[PDB]
RNA sequence: AGGACCGAACCGACUAAUGUCGAAAAAUUAGCGGAUGACUUGUGGCUGGGGGUGAAAGGCCAAUCAAACCGGGAGAUAGCU
RNA sequence: CGACUUACCAACCCGAUGCAAACUGCGAAUACCGGAGAAUGUUAUCACGGGAGACACACGGCGGGUGCUAACGUCCGUC
RNA sequence: AGCCAGGAUGUUGGCUUAGAAGCAGCCAUCAUUUAAAGAAAGCGUAAUAGCUCACUGGUCGAGUCGGCCUGCGCGGAAGA
RNA sequence: GUUUAUUAAAAACACAGCACUGUGCAAACACGAAAGUGGACGUAUACGGUGUGACGCCUGCCCGGUGCCGGGAGGUUAAU
RNA sequence: UCCUCCUAAAGAGUAACGGAGGAGCACGAAGGUUGGCUAAUCCUGGUCGGACAUCAGGAGGUUAGUGCAAUGGCAUAAGCC
RNA sequence: GCUCAACGGAUAAAAGGUACUCCGGGGAUAACAGGCUGAUACCGCCCAAGAGUUCAUAUCGACGGCGGUGUUUGGCACCUCGAUGUCGGCUCAUCACAUCCUGGGGCUGAAGUAGGUCCCAAGGGUAUGGCUGUUCGCCAUUUAAAGUGGUACGCGAGCUG
RNA sequence: UGCCUGGCGGCCGUAGCGCGGUGGUCCCACCUGACCCCAUGCCGAACUCAGAAGUGAAACGCCGUAGCGCCGAUGGUAGUGUGGGGUCUCCCCAUGCGAGAGUAGGGAACUGCCAGGCAA
RNA sequence: AUCUAGA
RNA sequence: CCCGCAGAAGAAGCACCGGCUAACUCCGUGCCAGCAGCCGCGGUAAUACGGAGGGUGCAAGCGUUAAUCGGAAUUACUGGG
RNA sequence: CGGCCGCAAGGUUAAAACUCAAAUGAAUUGACGGGGGCCCGCACAAGCGGUGGAGCAUGUGGUUUAAUUCGAUGCAACGCGAAGAACCUUACCUGGUCUUGACAUCCACGGAAGUUUUCAGAGAUGAGAAUGUGCCUUCGGGAACCGUGAGACAGGUGCUGC
RNA sequence: CCGGCCGGGAACUCAAAGGAGACUGCCAGUGAUAAACUGGAGGAAGGUGGGGAUGACGUCAAGUCAUCAUGGCCCUUACGACCAGGGCUACACACGUGCUACAAUGGCGCAUACAAAGAGAAGCGACCUCGCGAGAGCAAGCGGACCUCAUAAAGUGCGUCGUAGUCCGGAUUGGAGUCUGCAACUCGACUCCAUGAAGUCGGAAUCGCUAGUAAUCGUGGAUCAGAAUGCCACGGUGAAUAC
RNA sequence: CGCUUACCACUUUGUGAUUCAUGACUGGGGUGAAGUCGUAACAAGGUAACCGUAGGGGAACCUGCGGUUGGAUCACCUCCU
RNA sequence: AGGCUUGUAGCUCAGGUGGUUAGAGCGCACCCCUGAUAAGGGUGAGGUCGGUGGUUCAAGUCCACUCAGGCCUACCA
């Protein structure tokens, strides 16, 4: 499965209105091969279409069919918000991120946990001077200690020092996963500007050129309702070339 | 000139050691702060106990103070020892 | 809207087998109330009157709650 | 129970032709030679090979193997 | 500068300065059953109280609550 | 404070900050008496009507009802008219 | 005529602080320390699917089981309230061994050098500084090694505070 | 006294359900009609009256059959009073009492008082 | 109130 | 510094070509690749990018870069506001 | 920033890196003003009947499909191109078939054109069988048609109305 | 034989040709004694009489390369050509223009009146008969001022229904038809019989219209074998309003 | 010769002045063929704009006080000029 | 750890006490205004009321049971 996510680039009104019409294109493509498409979030534009539309597509090998659409898509047409009638060039950017499911974020294995019970500091009287009532727990494979020294009994210090320990293994993992989301998305989502990045869509000539495998399909009605079979297929051939 | 500076008398009491049945019911020895001032001091007054006085700590009021001391109600009361 | 099949869960009834302090179509020993009969017991029994103490219990046997079928623990019953 | 003994075959199986053959799965789990033995447990393989095993003969030659009811023991069992 | 004499000398207290408020003098307020004395032989540039604490840049919004103040209509209301 | 069950050891009684639940009312009739009656839940057939309204029959025999918590009861009925 | 409901009802009518405190008492009842216990803690053992290039058992071992010690926070409140000075440091130690080093072995997924792990062994040895009152810990740099503990988490009629 | 039938019982499942037949001269159940006594939260279905033509169907009774209930030993086991014992949160021994379940089986009742019909 | 970016 | 010898024999690149600036068309790409002193070219028919042909400048040199002055009467005294 | 000045707010004196090939002044022709004046229009006001609600006809978008041909898409597209889609038209799809071709000129040979008829196939088509062999004379040929051969090509309702 | 059907006649209606006609010609006022405006006469008509064609320089990088033509590019055993079936008519919906209605100034039944403009030969098609009706048989005429479509309808008279989702409305459907065409299934039009739904003047907004206009009523043509509620034209009746 | 004295070079400590690097964070500036919030300015720019200064405000800004024309409309009332 | 109090449309809240019926603002969908967007105007849909089980004729409500969020308390030693 995959996350198809189309952010609009240059031409912030027009390419919003066009990112509507890439989302309808792969929308028309996923309905052809019978895949579930679902708009998880959609920031609408000003005059139609979207500034970003991240929509999970599930199905049967969605990622290998659609991993080649990440990058820019430069759009030559006369716009809708054009009262002088000249050509304007814009761009949309697409990313395709794979499914990547979840596993249990803490392994709460207390055989890894060095439980350090020591004497409390602060106030208490003769109780502080003698009872320990303070606990460091050290998750050894991660090196995250947390010291809970809150209450008089050490048990309600220890259960707290296992709750906050579990939440810090959980948040310190979720920053690795969430760190690697935008680490890869930035590399795939281009700079947004029209320097050609992985296709064109040239409506006055009627032509489509994917820069790699310099295809020169003149279709543009056989592309704008799915039917990009001839678009993708030589790319997967010259991707199984390596 | 100065609630100015350094410093004895003088007033005080930040620090350490000694002393803790001591030389002393708060001292000594070596240092220490103020030292013409809102200073300090002699002698005589004046305020009296739910009252005094307090640059205010519940501090001081005769070695006693979150209510003096003495005599009385009184042989209080004591489910406590 | 005719209808469709199933690698699939499963009510009642049927047969077999278990559990229950707050289940009983069964049901003890003991205990308790009552009457009859000896024997033994310095009337041990009861009612009324004077004087109290005491109302902090503890462990061990058994039947239990509770606790971890922990405690020289804690709470009951009986000895 | 020992011991110079013997202890295969097509089945390099077809089968998932990536190897599996006795030795990662499927599995069927025939039958020959027969004094007798299996279309098979474990190592070594990349799998082979290689070392072995239940069984069958000689001689030696007498009991031998494994359970139940049990009695007492042993280990598990380390402190200031 | 002052401070718990006899375990605390400080960041506490006080201070100059600022503000709010009360007081028209037989002053408020205080000590006094009371006469009376202080305030002050002073009179609002004076005096008492409360907070804040030189100096510099400043001191925002809330009158619902609890006070204080002004009002006096209507209701309730004492002795009579 | 009170009611019901269990603990509570087959009379009664019996503790715990033991386990579970209710009460601080209702009713001039839901009281009395006489007379009459018998459920719950399923199945079959049936107008809209339905798994669940009313009908008829059958199975079943108190799994119902009892003004309200639980125990004890209750067809001679204490339940219904 | 009373949610006199704290329901055998003290009033017709009543909230708090005291680390400024005081008195009468109690170890009838708490904080420290000892005790009995062992939930918790730490340390062993059992079975074994797996992890280890095949291989359960060099090494780890899930789901579950059985015990030891009296160190931890606890349970109980048995001793002490007509007083049993309570943390850390300093000086001084002393025992246990479940050994950190040194000494002897077994296995190894042991070529060597170096290791891992397990058994025996307590004779001696076992840091110096920064930070924090700190124990603990983090860090720097050593070392053959920087052991875990009992001793009122030893030691104030020895010191400090 | 031999056999029916009705009432009132005793008794309370060895007695009650099933399944199979069996009776109508009386008795009983049905059944006929519903002026009127009387009734219907509608309805002579039930309750009440006046009857007998018919039927033994339904019920009621009787007889038979184990398919079920049901009753149920003997012996053992469980518990357990009292006294001792242990390898103690549970067992044992001596001793007294002794279940429940299941088994062999038992079993489709017995019995009075009166009244009517029969054979005597 | 606003009307991006290719004479 | 002179003769012989012998054979056209041993001897031409570099920049530019849209306006400024002398010198043009075709093909290749299609805001890409790229150029550029400024103005600006390339968005499918490019005298501006790359190659060909042709031309233009200069020449054993040609171009870029760097530095100075000039044009800049854009530091003005000559010679400005 | 540094100095000086100020109680402060601040003032005064006064740069640099960097960025862009512009910024500016006046004046002109327009366009625009929720600036002015004068006019105009079914523009409003004055009246009449409607659309939007219903049902259908028709066009369009959207969606669907194998194809739902292509174009027009404020005013100035939407009963428009279309003054008329069963077939044809038809350009679209599915399936069958053809390639100098359904369409024209050349070159070469052959074969009058024309009629009639049968078999297969959805049909295009192939496979045939009859039938006539006439209009001018180089008469190895003319002129109307027709089949084969390759090449010059024909063809395109393919693309750009930027 | 009351039929402009016959003799006949050239008045008139009409038919086209040529001509006259209206030009601020006339008058008064008013105005810079100027253009011009208001009113009045005459006049069928009054001041561009009512209508139409006729579209300046330019504006939209407007529309069409699919009417045609052409630059460029492209395919040229294909995107070219032929053939049969399908499609351009699909249907969760939205928008535009229309047609029919919601009724009683109306529906239905009968009798009856009053036009213009057109089209017609591999056409229009009488007459007569048959069929309930679309239509079918023979068929006269006419390339037409004569013959044919072609009964004009709203109108008027007389009944009738009495405000009902109805004798309103006509969708939708079922059955039988008829025409044209080789062919009516997707997908034609029209008739007959049964069917009889949504609909009771329509939200916010919104359009056309100043006179024979709006509104309403019927008719004809092109396209065309058939197939319009569209387009193009024609006449009937015929308003309110502008301060 | 030696010794000594004064002068003085390297060198060493003290505290500064300056410039050059460097610095967690921070203030404004510039550019960017797209973003968010508004519309402050250009017409009387829809409240005339702008200068100084003060106060407030998400921001352009808004408001006060003074000033300038580098501001438009003036047969709309009314009529005397 | 207890004790008290939230959970209702896509978001923010009433509705809960008081047992029988689900609303508001914004958002969203559709149609007008507009050259076009915003604003605006007209029309509309949208909930098993945090999941679980009882009582009751009936659970959004009433009692347990939790789950996610919030505040308070957690002291003398």
């Amino acid at each position: 499965n995959a996350f198809l996510e189309v952010r609009a680039g240059t031409g912030g009104d027009e390419a919003a209105l066009f990112a509507g019409d890439l989302f309808r294109m792969y929308s028309r493509y996923a309905e052809a091969r019978r895949w579930r498409v679902e708009i998880m979030s959609a920031s609408e534009g000003e005059h139609g279409g979207y500034k970003e539309i991240i929509a999970k597509i599930s199905g049967d090998g969605v990622y290998g069919r659609l991993k080649f659409e990440s990058g820019g898509h430069r759009v030559q047409r006369v716009p809708a918000t054009e009262s002088q009638g000249r050509i304007h060039t814009s761009a949309c950017t697409v990313a395709v991120m794979p499914e990547l499911p979840d596993a249990e974020l803490p392994d709460i294995n207390p055989a890894d946990l060095r439980i350090d019970t020591f004497r409390s500091s602060g106030a208490g009287g003769q109780h502080v001077n003698t009872t320990d009532s303070a606990i460091r727990i050290t998750h050894l494979p991660t090196g995250i200690v947390v010291e809970c020294q809150d209450e008089r009994s050490q048990h309600k210090n220890k259960a707290k020092a296992l709750s906050v320990l579990g939440a810090r293994i959980h948040a310190a993992e979720m920053a690795k996963r969430q760190q690697a989301e935008a680490s890869t998305r930035r590399n795939l989502l281009g700079s947004g500007d029209r320097s050609d990045r992985n296709r064109t869509y040239n409506f006055p000539q009627g032509r489509v050129t994917d820069h790699r495998i310099n295809l020169t399909l003149y279709r543009l009605d056989e592309v704008m309702e799915g039917k990009l079979d001839m678009l993708i297929e030589p790319i997967i051939q010259e991707h199984q070339a390596d």
